[PDB]
């Protein structure tokens, strides 16, 4: 029967997360029964509902009182406390925790849900320290039911790395540079306030802001062949959701754009059917909102010099694709729990 | 001889309060020799200098270290303690605390700098409970010397008090209804997240987003006269800064806009200058950025109904104007001290 | 037995309208058979379908070829030129012409195209010298069939007049001033650059732009006993779609806000279903996307000050809701032909 | 004496060109006489002063009456006719217009200025067929007195190719691609219109919008040895100024970050001085409005892998930045004026 969960965090990751289980609830091995986030169940119903990214949700009336949020008459029992330690886990009978509050990814701090009585934690966002990775159509099925903590890495690993997979199969990557252009996060100011990043302390909406990711060595974690070889970086600008990668491979094969576009659109008719969509539409960010792929290749972009430098380019949409990922993830787990 | 200022809370007020000082720092009977904020002085120094508002501090330079941020040789002492009861207020010698935090607000909670050793407080924002609230050009010389916590209001009530005084004395404010379209804050999230109200909780820079505000009652503590006869309510839009409130009223001796006009013209030039600007001219938003007035009246905007239905517009840079009246109330302050 | 419909002009107005008809497509009286605009049939099918503020459209598919559009199989003509008296409009056997290019506003330039052999126009927007001017669930009963030439009026309108109309008979308006904080349109420019009015001139999504509106004397024409009792301002900003209208009235009957929100809640049941939505939640702009209501009263922002001045506040869609207005327009023209 | 100049398009280049020359007037073999454009002197003059970007015009009082914009005491007469065969170019004794339009690029376009009396014509983009293009700092010593219409090239072309050229020289560059994730500008839609590029009609201030660059293959017209070894792509988003370029190089000599650094900041502060700027500062987009550089490099972005696949990004005010090198381009034709 059903895995019981628990979102831990119920912002723009949680809270996308689980819409994206509500509209595939009939057909899940998913149940979920509890929220645990800083603030009350009637505020989180209504930012459930109303949401400025992806509508009014329509599918299922939601509603709220002093202690649960209701989503078309499943209850969702809802707590409030900032130390994991302290849930209800085992009273509630909860299985997995869907950790995505951004705080605790290391292995010490995610153990806190195991210790107040949960089985497993699936980490919304890159680990800290040694816990296993999992990107879905590149690793996902390396999984290890033992596991009891697990990752499913970033909005823009989850972009690259099936991209990076095909041409490297293909083409054979020696080493790869990337820069995402990327919509600001609730991790950026609104108006220029202290942060640990100089950078994200400037205002989110009027600046393009580098910084620094972890995706593109992220990357060589679920593809271990490429461990060292990638590096990137990120330019935040002033759109709330969509972002692009582009991604600049010199690769060992020579080749021409035709070439490189006839293997990705290849793959994304068989083995990456579902994660990496081919496009051929000269199409811009706001029409790839609630797209359910990991990466759109951007296909007239494509273009190659010299033989081996190959530069694509991909969409995602990194609330929403990376949390229908989250969810195959989480689904998978399921399937294959102990 | 010199007031010794602390600044509580080193945010978007606090910073524009800070380079509104070191630009007037010659005239001044002031002395910022302190900054209590939630981060380091590397941190609060690049901030100061490297502004997405009013860019590149230029008149001076700003370092920093461990413990001092140093704006041309001048040296401020950092702490960073959330609590002000902690404070080194005693140690340093501080008079006067300049309450930018936006979490001390009331009696109580502004009073724990008292505990800390400062002697009075000057709240960057609405007092909770019965703090004295004076707006520079309407009521600040009813400022009273033993008053140990003020408050300086808002940045609208700011922008709307000193246009409600002259209308008031030329043709008698009756009642008054107040919009203003308000650029957004620090106060309202980036992206939908948990907030105490549900719409400052929305997407700011995405959103148009209606919230309440105190402003126009509080019009009415600083023109007692008006107390319960004006009331309002904000707009925040996707602008990071610069405001224009919209003014109703229903007024008692019947009148032409041209008039009306006059009327604010003359008191821009005489009783009002500084604090109220009369503009002609047809400008937008970006315009008024570094405004030093409270208010900015955009003459071609008003317009009057019936003789007794009067509406006026007006700008103002909620973050710089605003922080050009705590500076004054501040030198005011020190004057009589 | 079908009117047979052109759209002139294929912009947000022209493209929401068609979107707005192709759903509604199985009940109605109209037929969208040619469309004229500057641009060709492929630009104009994938600015159809790809939509940045309503999204992809869903419910049908949408092709072109060089010289035809074609939502779901039927296949609407298109041709481009300027000059509406050279339109092929006698040649397609065009009954209603939808003028939504903005620049035919006048009777002499909307009657190129009865000249150009259509039988009436509708324009999507106030007219210009007398023509008369409909609003849907304000007067359009008093639509005249001989009438060759009408005015939808503009989006502020639609979304005043209907309140304007609850209130008026509720507690007897004698005054009125608007101002409606608006989302930027085509007519402004992206960065500052030349344009009739020195405002409108500069970048829409870095400024609030004041601007004038008609809307408030517009609602003198569909409430005739308003004629000149009312007044307004618009403010321009950044937001792409979605507005909100601020209504300042001084009214006969003394009243309190509680009461004036039951009467605007009694009306959305009854005579103004569909027209007014009443809304208790607290909502943002976003929020209202795609709403087929011309005005979404904002219940709590409801206030009234000294029995007689009264302030309510309206959200409306200025694309789409207008948009579904226009189509119910024509199906009214349609249904008394 | 001076070399009499006149704006034909008084647009965001053309005024911030205007109030370029007006802080370096003192210095300059140039005066702006005469200013032509689709709009009327009153119009013109208030967009002059009031600027959304650059503020308030400071430095003298800007008036205008039915024919002259004045500027200090300086009259500049005003005309408005778009075919610019009909401008009074002889009668006001023009030798330079700065072609700022937009729409006469080509040299039968540009010619027209010289048949209405003109004796020269500086395009401020990049030229169509066989005009000569310059990059201040990069080839404009190259520059013949008897040329009578040259270009400017692009923003991003004067912002790439200075930092190209450095690299080329120390390490030999084969192949790059750049990409500019660059400003909106007034080629753009407000909100979604008809537009010859499909990407380009799309709402502008809401969206990440691709769309093609000529800036890398223009680099080879002005480092003539690197003709067809660049390419690249723009990705607009929604600020109204300042851009950033990325660019990614297969050299041939093999080298690490520090030395990538070490190279740049050495031409900062001899060949590339006042052309390229070399920060070491953790700054953003906002912060680099009105920089006189034609290229900031942000130095702690830059890496290296492999030895010979090469990343670095630099900033550029793409109106200000711009407008200084087309006065400098154009005092540099007075300099050399036949
Ligand atoms: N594009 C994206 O937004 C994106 C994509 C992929 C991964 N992620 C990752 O997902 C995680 C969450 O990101 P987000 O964008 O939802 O941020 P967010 O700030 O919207 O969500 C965080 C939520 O957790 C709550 N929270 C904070 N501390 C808590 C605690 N101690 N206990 C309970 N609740 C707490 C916050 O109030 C908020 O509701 C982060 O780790 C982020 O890196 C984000
Ligand atoms: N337009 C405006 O921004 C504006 C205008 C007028 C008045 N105000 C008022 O000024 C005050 C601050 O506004 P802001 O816009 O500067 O906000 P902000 O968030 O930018 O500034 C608050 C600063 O204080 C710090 N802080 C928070 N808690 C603290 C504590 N316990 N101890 C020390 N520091 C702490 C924050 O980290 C930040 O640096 C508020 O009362 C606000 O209502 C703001
Ligand atoms: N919020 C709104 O957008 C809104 C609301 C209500 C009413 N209106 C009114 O609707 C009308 C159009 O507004 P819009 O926002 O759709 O503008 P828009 O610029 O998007 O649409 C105008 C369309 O007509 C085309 N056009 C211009 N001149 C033409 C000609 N001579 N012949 C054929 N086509 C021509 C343009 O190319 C464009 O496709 C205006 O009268 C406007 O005031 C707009
Ligand atoms: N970032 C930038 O803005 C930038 C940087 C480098 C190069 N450029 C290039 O500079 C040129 C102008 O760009 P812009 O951003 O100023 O655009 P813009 O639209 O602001 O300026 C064009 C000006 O010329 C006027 N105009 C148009 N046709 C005309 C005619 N036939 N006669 C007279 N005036 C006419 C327009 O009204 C406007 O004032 C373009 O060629 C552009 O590619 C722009």
């Amino acid at each position: 029967s059903m895995v019981r969960v628990a979102i831990n965090g119920f912002g723009r990751i949680g809270r996308n997360f689980m819409r994206c289980w509500l509209q595939r609830k009939a057909n899940s091995k998913l149940e979920i029964v509890g929220i645990n986030d800083t603030s009350d169940p009637r505020t989180n119903a209504h930012l459930l509902k109303y949401d400025s990214m992806l509508g009014i949700f329509q599918d299922a009336e939601i509603t709220a009182d002093d202690d649960c949020i209701y989503a078309g008459g499943h209850a969702v029992k809802c707590v409030s406390d900032r130390n994991p330690e302290n849930l209800p886990w085992s009273a509630w009978g909860i299985d997995l925790v869907i950790e995505a509050t951004g705080v605790f990814t290391s292995r010490e701090g995610a153990s806190k849900h195991l210790s107040a009585g949960a089985k497993k934690v699936l980490i919304t966002a890159p680990g800290k320290g040694n816990i296993p990775t999992y990107v879905v159509g590149v690793n996902h099925h390396t999984y290890d039911p033992s596991e009891d903590i697990v990752s499913n890495a970033s909005c823009t690993t989850n972009c690259l790395a099936p991209i990076v997979k095909v041409l490297h199969e293909a083409f054979g990557i020696q080493q790869g540079m990337m820069t995402t252009t990327h919509s600001y996060t609730g991790d950026q100011r609104l108006l220029d306030a202290s942060h640990r990043d100089l950078r994200r302390a400037r205002a989110a909406a009027m600046n393009i802001v580098p910084t620094s990711t972890g995706a593109a060595k992220a990357v060589g974690l679920v593809i271990p062949e490429l461990q060292g070889k990638l590096n990137g970086i990120a330019l935040r600008v002033p759109t709330p959701n969509v972002s692009v990668v582009d991604f600049v491979a010199q690769v060992e094969k020579p080749t021409i754009a035709e070439q490189v576009n006839q293997v990705i659109k290849e793959a994304s008719e068989t083995t990456m059917k579902g994660i990496i969509h081919y496009s051929e539409l000269e199409l811009v960010s706001s029409d790839y909102r609630g797209h359910n792929a990991s990466s759109i290749l951007d296909a007239s972009l494509t273009m190659v010099l010299g033989g081996n430098l190959v530069k694509v380019v991909a969409w995602y949409d990194n609330e929403w694709g990376y949390s229908q990922r989250v969810l195959d993830l989480a689904e998978h787990m399921a399937a294959h729990w102990a």
